[PDB]
């Protein structure tokens, strides 16, 4: 079977801002996650192929990875944090509409959300 193309990370037209929310989403938020021992399913894209699961992208419209919201991050992709928390939220909510409730990669999602949450409870006000 075939991937899809994976979701955009640099697009020059497209306005953008470096801003202290937006700082803390890749210091604090992406890179809490990234080190977690359940973080390795979510540093890239869903690979249908290789996984043999050609009905993802059948169910998944909006595909998104920490892979890309990494990039994103690094590439000063966002114009706020709303954006960037948005891909988080998407991230997770694939993960749980594809798969079942106790799959292992549902009880991974759950437990980087649980972190995500206690990380943007303390999102800095914008200076
Ligand atoms: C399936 C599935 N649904 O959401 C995610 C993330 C996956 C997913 C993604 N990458 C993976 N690598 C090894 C297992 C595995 C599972």
């Amino acid at each position: 079977s075939m991937n899809p193309p994976p979701p955009e990370t640099s697009n020059p037209n497209k306005p953008k801002r470096q801003t202290n929310q937006l700082q803390y989403l890749l210091r604090v938020v992406l890179k809490t996650l990234w080190k977690h021992q359940f973080a390795w399913p979510f540093q890239q894209p869903v690979d249908a192929v290789k996984l043999n699961l050609p009905d993802y992208y059948k169910i998944i419209k909006t595909p998104m990875d920490m892979g890309t919201i990494k990039k994103r991050l690094e590439n000063n992709y966002y114009w706020n944090a709303q954006e960037c928390i948005q891909d988080f939220n998407t991230m997770f909510t694939n993960c749980y509409i594809y798969n079942k409730p106790g799959d292992d990669i549902v009880l991974m999602a759950e437990a980087l959300e649980k972190l995500f949450l206690q990380k943007i409870n303390e999102l800095p006000t914008e200076e």
